């Protein structure tokens, strides 16, 4: 019936600059949405950080994007995701989406032999997030879960593709390529930027799940769920990214990563 | 964080039996869920009739099913969907789900001609529901939007598989046949008892839009976005349907259709 066009952005907040990859994947599946994108820098790493700090974190890079007017709020991070999604969901009065049960949801459903891979960092690993999230789901999947310590500094030094990198995801996946794996969730939001690598390493019979791209899939059907979407006419207007550090380093690497034109970058305080 | 295992069931209503195709949809993606279904067929058909007479009735199957325990409601069919959806969906504090939407979206991912056909009744048809809904999306498309009058019928009178039925969808669908159309909306919920002759039909090359399924779809990442979701350690242990009519040619079409065990159905009155 009544269908509402909402020209408001999507909000996505992330502690560094994995969250990017969120981005990308979101201008490409909506064409017609507003972004508006906050990364934490200053502040980065949330990971070795407690609860409590990270929740205050995340709680003010919401604040700020709500005031900036979104109509929803994508937390593109897998520590604030996994600390302060359900508490900021139940709070606004807008939807709030994280990147873990979207790409374990797709998981579950690529699967063909019940053996799913997941790699990220320690604190990723550690939390067990995963490897709950699909055994709540099919507990009768066979789990392997692999911290990819050096993965995030060779993405972060933009040297995704350099023989540092090849060589540093080569030996960090061999055991994972011995499991009969059918199906590796890429449970960082860096970890897009060595797809090609990770994929040549653990074989084309490998199904590698993007959380992040599944995340906005699940963002796509909310947004005719909530009546919130933008028109084709409007289209997109507006890409705005914020982050609390240096300005340059992040514009250096987010238009590095998503390979397009000129991008709006500030530096704001939180 | 906390998840919680809700072991309530799914709430399916409908005009009549073409809701069955979203429940035996449901039966396969959703392995672990409860499901409730109700038919009014006591009232069916709704489509000749005024929308105030179709949101009463969808009403009394929604209020019956919500008595009954549901936490969260699927309105199977495309008439009620059209006329009640959104009232409901504002008015319940349960997350309620129609058929067009996603069907849509399915078909604007799907389709790369931008030729998008869509098959129903001449009511779903005339109110060009599809039609706007995948021009909203993407106005570019070229839609065919063609009634099948007798399709219906066939599947009512569990002939789906019969001559007479290859012979009315052949004639049928034939103007549809020479369109470069590569993906078709199969926008009656009767209509995948059809897909086999349907698809033999249009060819090979062109894609089948089952809305239900997709409706399926939505559904399962909605129970995560809520927390509703059922354990697999409860699985599904109930499966009730219930019909305003007849409950000898309902469990006789339910049977024949869901192609699996006894059926428990029950007459009620609303």
């Amino acid at each position: 019936m009544i269908r509402l066009t909402d020209n408001r952005p999507i909000g996505f907040i992330d502690s560094g600059v994995g969250g990017l990859t969120v981005v990308k994947e979101a201008l490409k599946q909506l064409p017609n949405e507003n972004i508006l994108f906050v990364g934490d820098t200053a502040r980065c790493p949330y990971g070795p950080r407690p609860a409590e700090q990270v929740i205050q974190y995340t709680w003010e890079m919401t604040d700020y994007l709500v005031e900036q007017g979104i109509k929803m709020l994508v937390i593109a991070c897998n520590t604030a995701t996994a600390v302060a999604l359900e508490e900021i969901k139940a709070a606004l009065s807008i939807p709030v989406i994280g990147v873990i049960l979207p790409g374990t949801r797709a998981a579950v459903k690529k699967t063909q032999n019940k053996q799913v891979g997941i790699i990220g960092t320690i604190g990723t690993v550690k939390s067990q997030a995963y490897e709950k999230a699909l055994k709540e789901k099919v507990p009768e999947l066979t789990v392997t879960s692999l911290a990819c310590p050096k993965f995030v500094s060779v993405v972060e030094s933009n040297e995704y593709h350099s023989s540092v990198a090849k060589k540093i995801v080569a030996e960090t996946l061999a055991p994972l390529t011995t499991k009969k794996i059918d199906t590796l969730i890429l449970g960082c939001t860096h970890y897009p930027l060595l797809r090609p690598i990770i994929q040549n390493v653990m074989g084309e019979n490998v199904q590698l799940i993007d959380s992040g791209a599944e995340t906005v899939g699940e963002v796509s059907m909310l947004l005719d769920y909530f009546n919130l979407s933008n028109s084709p006419q409007n289209g997109r207007t507006l890409c705005q990214f914020y982050t609390t550090g240096s300005a340059k380093l992040f514009e250096e690497i987010a238009e590095d990563w998503l390979g397009i034109g000129h991008l709006n970058v500030e530096h704001i305080e939180l």
